[PDB]
C-alpha cells in the first residue's frame, strides 16, 4: 500500500458520506460532516475530493447559508491540501426531476435543470475543477411511449451545447464528461453505454470540450467488457475522467470497492490505465476517482476501511500488472499470440485496395487451410496473467 | 395479413436455409436449394433476398462452379422478380477466421479477409444491392490480454476505410452497414452495441458511406431498449438497414420470429419504423429484413410457416400501431404526458445561456415543489398502448 | 372487462401506498391513509387488501396508537367488506435488520426478528388471513466470506419451523409462503428462486404448512421463465399464494403493473392460472395478488389508474387465454405437436426397465433417423398463441 | 503446484476432445483418439477420465466396432491406471433428440431415450464408475405453449425413477446426479438451477440415490452465486459430483478453464470444497471434475496447456484458501463479523415460541436502535480475503 497524493486518488463526498438508505430501508449511519470528510480523506492519502452541488449545499440553503458552508469547506481544503478536480450537479433526487432534468417532458423543469447546471459551472470554475461531470440518471423512461425518442436526444443536445458554449464564453478551463448508465433509476436511461455516450458527443456543436466518465459497474450492468469500452473511449481521445468500483453481475448498481467486483477485469482495467497499450498509443493521465458506497452493514470504521481498500486494491493490482508486462515469458507469450503483430498495418505502405485484391498470394493462391493451423495460444497467455495476479509468478 | 412486395420484406438465404446445427447437435433438416429458396420466398410475398457469399458459392468452388451457380441464381431472380437488396460476406465459419477477419492477430489472415471483402463488393454491385453489411462476429476475444485494444480498433478502421474507398473509387452505389453483437461467437465482440458501432463510424475517413444494421436480438443480449437504440441511429442519420427477430432475454442469440421475443418492444419498434416520431423528424424507408432461424424441432412446413409468420406479425403489429396513434384518447393522453411538449426547445428563440441563468422565474423564483406535483400519467398512457396491441380498443 | 370480488384480486397497502422513494431520490407523493386505501380499492373491484405489520402500525407505535389504528382499519374493512387474505412482516427496513432478521450474524437480532414474526402471526390470525408470507430480503450477503452458508440455512430453518410450530400449536388456520428473490437489497439473497424455495421446504420439520409465494418480476431478475417456475410449484402442490407484476429485464426490481413487462409470459401465466394444464393436473385457487409500484412520475390519479390497470390487464389476458383453448384450430395444433402425447406414460402398464431394454422395437431396432423426421410445428402453435393474444383471431 | 492422483482431478473425453465446432463455424482441430486422451492426461496428473456413451462409441457403431473401441480404451486405462468415476449419456446430439429424450412430446422417442440410458447404466457399472450424471439439455422449450409443464415433470420423473429402480434392482454401486442448466440449447430448460434440481429430487420415488452435479458456469448463466448454490446442495446432502469451469457473465455457455471466469467466486468455491463450513457441517468428497472447452483459437499444444491450467488454477486457489483460514487476523475478523455467532441456535435449549414472545428482553424491551449500531465490518473481512487471493499476504 501507501497511497500518496501523486497517485491521484480522488473520492466523491457522497461515497464515504453515503448513509445507507437503499430501496428497502432507511439509513444505518449518521450523516457525515464535509469538513470531517476532507480531513479524513487527506489523512488517508487522497489527492482530491469531488462533489455534487446538493452534497455540500442543501437545495433550500439561503445565500447566507451557502457562503457559511463554502467558507468552512474552503478552509478545510486549505488546511489539508486537497484539490477539487471534478464537480457535478444533482438532477435526480428532488421530486421535480422525476421525468429528468434536460429531457424532462415539462419545459419549465428543463429550464430549471439547465439553470441549476449553469450556476454550478460557475462554482466548478471557482473551485479549480478541470472536469464537470454529467450523470443523466432520470433521463429515460419506464414505458416506450412516454417519450418522443428523437426530441429526447435534441433536448439532451440543447442542454449540453448550451452548457459547453457557456464554458467557452466565460473561458473556464473546464471540460464536460458524460456518465453512461444503462438503467436505475429509470427503466431505460438514454445514452446507456460508452458507445452511445461517444456517438452522441459527435452530434454536438461543441463536441470538442465534451468527453466521457465511464463507470465500471455501469458497463457491467449491460454485460459489457469495461476494458474494451474504456479502450474505445481512449482510442477516440474522449476518456476525460473515470469512476472505478465493483459490480458482481447484472443487477442493481452495487457500487462496491474497486476490486470487490470482477477481479480479473479490474486487473486489466489497471493494466490499461497504468501501462496503456502493448504496441504504444494513448494513455489516460487524469485522476483515479472512486465512485463506490460503503456497505450498509458496516459502521464508520468500515467507511474509512472501504476508502483505504479502494486505494490498496488499485496499488495491489498496479504492482502485479507492472510485474506481468515486465516478465520475459509474458512478453514472449504475447509475441506467439500475435499481440505485436496486430500493430502492423494490414496493407503494405503504398498498396491500394486494387493492388491487394489482385495480389494472388493474399487471395487467389492463399492456403487458408494452412493459416488455420496456427496455435494463437491465448489460453496459455491468459494463464500467465492470472498467475501474476495471484502473486504466483 | 397478405404481405405484398411493396412492404419490402427481404429475407436472408441462411434464415430459411438454416438446417439446425447448434452447439449441442447436428442439423435436423436437409439443405435448401437456393433456386428453391427464391421461388418459395417470392410465392410468399417477399420483395427480395439477401446472402452471404459462401451461402451461395462454396468456399472451394472453382470459377466454372461459381458461374454455373450464379446463372441458375440469376435466372430464378429473373423468373420471380425478387431484388437482392443487401449482400454480406462470411468472415466467421472457416477455421482461418478463428481470431477474426479484419482484426485477426495474424497479418496474413487480415489481408485474406479484406481481399474476400473487396471481391464480394464487386459481386454486391453486380447484383444491384444498395447495402453491403458487415457483421464482425469473430472480432473480439475470450481473454482480456489476447489483444492490443487500440490496435484492434486501428485494424478494424483500416478494413472498413479500405472497403469504402474501394466503393467510392469504383463508383458503386453501395453503402456499408455495421452489425453490432455484444458476444457469441466470441466472449466479447468489438463494437458490441449500436452506440459503439455509431461512435466507431465517426473515426473513419470515409464515415459518410458507413452506417448501421442493428439487430433486435443483439441489443436485447445486453439488456438494452431496441427502440431506444434504433431511435438514436435514425436521429444520427445512420440507420441504413435493419435485422428484425425475437429474443427472449439475455442468453445465446435465439433468432426467433419477429414478435416471438419481447412483444411490447416489437409493437414500439414497428410504431417507430412505420409512424416515425410524435413531433416529426426522420423516418426509416429501407427494407424490413428478417434475420431469424426456424426452430430445429420443426420440419420444412414450419420453415415456410416461420417465414409467413414474420411478415404476419409485422402487419399485425403495424395495424394496431396505426390504430393506436390515430385514436383521439391516445393523442390526448400524449398531450397530458408532455410528448408534444418535449418537442419545444428549452430556450426561447434568441435567449442566451447568460439570459436564462439570470431569468429569475426559471431559477431564483422557481417553485420546484409545485412543478413536482405534476401527474405525467405515463402508466395510463402505457395502458392505452397495451390495450391497442391486445386488440381491445 | 370489470373486476368483481369473485375475481379474487388482492393488493398490498404498500403498493398503492408506495410514496416514490427510490435509491436516487425522495418520495414524490404524500403518505396514503390506510382507511382511504381500503375504500378506494373497494370501489375499484378489489376482493381484499394485504399489509406488512409496519405498513399499518408504525415500528415505535404506543399501545393506544396501535389500538386506534387497528380500530380505524377494522372499521374500514367492515364498511367496505374487504377481506385480509395475507399479512406479512417487515424484517427489512429498520437498521437493526441490515444483516437479516432470521439469518443475521448477531444472535440477539435473530431472536427479536423471530419475536416480531410470532406476534405478527397472532395479528394475521385475528385479521382472518389464510396466508402468512415470508420475504427474507435482508437474508444474504454482498461478500462471499461474510456468512457460514450451512449455518445461514440452519438459522433460516429454525425461524421458519418455530413460526410453523406456533401455528400448529395455536390452532390457527394459516399456511406460510416463502418468497424468493435472487438479489436486491443484498447482492445475493438466500433461497434465490422458486427451485431454491421448494428445495428448502423439504428440509423443514413442518414443511406441510410451508409453500411458495412466487413473484413474477423476481423470477425474471435471474432470467427464468415465470410460467415454468409456478408450473413446478403447482406440480409439487406448493403454490400457496402468488405475486403478479411486471419486469422488463435482468435489472433492479421494477414492480410494474402486471402485463406491463413481458407480455407473452403474462399471457401464458394467465393461461396456466385460468386453464390449468392441458392434460389436467392441480389448479391454482388463491388470490390473484399484485405487488407492484405506481411509477413515481405519476400523481394520485395515476395510483388508482395503475391499480385499475392491474385488474384490467389480467381480465383482458384471461378473455384471450380462454378464447385460445376454446379454438378448434389451436386444439388441432396441440394434438399435432404432441402436447397431449406428453401426458401418456412412457412405459406400458406393468413393464419394467428390463422389459424395455429387451423390447427390440424400443431400442435395438428403433428407427431413430425416421423418428427424427417428425415436424413438431412448435413455431405455428406459438404464432397461433400470439394471434389470439393480439385479438386478430 | 503439481497435480497428483490424490487430488482427484477428472476430465471428460469431450473436453480436451472438443474439436472447435460452434454455432458460427466448423471444427478447428482434428478428432482426438480416446487412447491418446487417456495417456496424455495420465502424464498431466489426472486421477481419471469421464465420457458420454457416444464420445467413445459412435451412435451407429456395429458390435465388432463397439468391442474394438472398448478393448482399446480399457487397454489404455489398464496401462495408465486411470479410473472412470462418472459416465453419462448423450441425449442431445442426434436429430431424434430435438424435443428432448425423457421429456420429448413423441412417446416412441421417450422410450428409445430411456432404453439408451438403461443400457448405458450397464456400461457405467462395467467401467467401475460411482456416478451416473443426467444432463437433460434438450428438455425444455423455446415457446411457452409447446409443453404441458405438469406432464413434462411427470415424464422427467418416470425416466429418472425407472433408471434408479434399475440401479437398485441390479445391485449396482451407482448414484444419479442431475445437472441443471437454465437455457441453451433450448430457450428454457426444465430444472434450470440447483434449487430446481434439489426440489425435483424430493418428488421422486427413489430420490435417496439421486443428487446433483452443479456446474460453475451454468449457475452463473442465470446470474446466481455458485458458492451459495453448492452450499445448499451440501447442506441437503445432495452434492454428488461437481463440474468446474469458468463463465464470464450472463451469455452462452463459455466453458472456460476453472478460474478463467469469476476469480473471487472460484476462490470461495475452492474455500468451500477444501475448508468446508466455518462452524463445521458436511464436506464434499468426490472428484474435482472439469467440464470446459479449450478455446477454438488454440491448436493441440493449447489443449494440454488448458488441461494443465485447470489443475494449476485449482491448486493455486487451494494454497491461498488454506493460507486464509490459517491466518489469525482472518480468524479475528471472522469472530468480529459474527461468522461463528451465526452457528449458535437462536432459541435456548428447550425454549418454545411462547417463551420467546413472552421473554421481554427479546422483544418488548429489546433496544433495536442500540443493536443496529453493530459494525459488522464485512468490507474488511472481504479485503482480507482478496489480499490472501492476490498473495500480498
Ligand atoms: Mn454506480
Ligand atoms: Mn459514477
Ligand atoms: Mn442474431
Ligand atoms: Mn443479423
Ligand atoms: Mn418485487
Ligand atoms: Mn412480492
Ligand atoms: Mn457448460
Ligand atoms: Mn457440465
Amino acid at each position: 500500500v501507501q497511497p500518496t497524493p501523486a497517485d491521484h486518488f480522488t473520492f466523491g463526498l457522497w461515497t464515504v458520506g453515503w448513509t445507507g438508505a437503499d430501496p428497502f430501508g432507511v439509513a444505518t449511519r449518521k450523516n457525515l460532516d464535509p469538513v470531517e470528510a476532507v480531513h479524513k480523506l487527506a489523512e488517508l492519502g487522497a489527492y482530491g475530493i469531488t462533489f455534487h452541488d446538493n452534497d455540500l449545499i442543501p437545495f433550500d440553503a439561503t445565500e447566507a447559508e451557502r457562503e457559511k458552508i463554502l467558507g468552512d469547506f474552503n478552509q478545510a481544503l486549505k488546511d489539508t491540501g486537497l484539490k477539487v478536480p471534478m464537480v457535478t450537479t444533482n438532477l435526480f433526487s428532488h421530486p421535480v426531476f422525476k421525468d429528468g432534468g434536460f429531457t424532462s417532458n415539462d419545459r419549465s423543469i428543463r429550464r430549471f435543470a439547465l439553470a441549476k447546471v449553469l450556476h454550478n459551472i460557475d462554482l466548478a470554475a471557482e473551485m479549480g475543477a478541470e472536469t464537470f461531470v454529467m450523470w443523466g440518471g432520470r433521463e429515460g423512461s419506464e414505458y416506450d411511449g412516454s417519450k418522443d425518442l428523437a426530441a429526447a436526444l435534441d433536448r439532451m443536445r440543447e442542454g449540453v451545447d448550451t452548457a459547453a458554449g457557456y464554458i467557452k464564453d466565460k473561458g473556464y478551463n473546464l471540460r464536460i464528461a458524460l456518465e453512461p448508465k444503462p438503467n436505475e433509476p429509470r427503466g431505460d436511461i438514454f445514452l446507456p453505454t460508452v458507445g452511445h455516450g461517444l456517438a452522441f458527443i459527435e452530434q454536438l456543436e461543441h463536441g470538442d470540450i465534451v468527453g466521457l466518465n465511464p463507470e465500471t459497474g455501469h458497463e457491467q450492468m449491460a454485460g459489457l467488457n469495461f476494458t474494451h469500452g474504456i479502450a474505445q473511449a481512449l482510442w477516440a481521445e474522449k476518456l476525460f475522467h473515470i469512476d472505478l468500483n465493483g459490480q458482481r453481475g447484472i443487477k442493481y448498481d452495487q457500487d462496491l470497492v474497486f476490486g470487490h467486483g470482477d477481479l480479473t477485469s479490474a486487473f486489466f482495467t489497471v493494466d490499461l490505465l497504468e501501462n496503456g497499450f502493448p504496441n504504444g498509443g494513448p494513455k489516460y493521465t487524469g485522476p483515479r476517482h472512486f465512485d463506490y458506497k460503503p456497505s450498509r452493514t458496516d459502521g464508520y470504521d468500515g467507511v474509512w476501511d472501504s476508502a483505504k481498500a479502494n486505494m490498496s486494491m488499485y496499488l495491489l493490482l498496479k504492482e502485479r500488472a507492472l510485474a506481468f508486462r515486465a516478465d520475459p515469458e509474458v512478453q514472449e507469450a504475447m509475441k506467439t499470440s500475435g499481440v505485436f503483430e496486430l500493430g502492423e498495418t494490414t496493407l503494405n505502405a503504398g498498396e491500394s485496395a486494387a493492388d491487394l485484391m489482385n495480389d494472388s498470394a493474399s487471395f487467389a493462391g492463399f492456403d487458408a487451410e494452412a493459416a488455420a493451423e496456427r496455435n494463437f495460444a491465448f489460453i496459455r497467455l491468459n494463464q500467465l496473467a492470472i498467475e501474476h495476479l495471484l502473486g504466483s509468478r
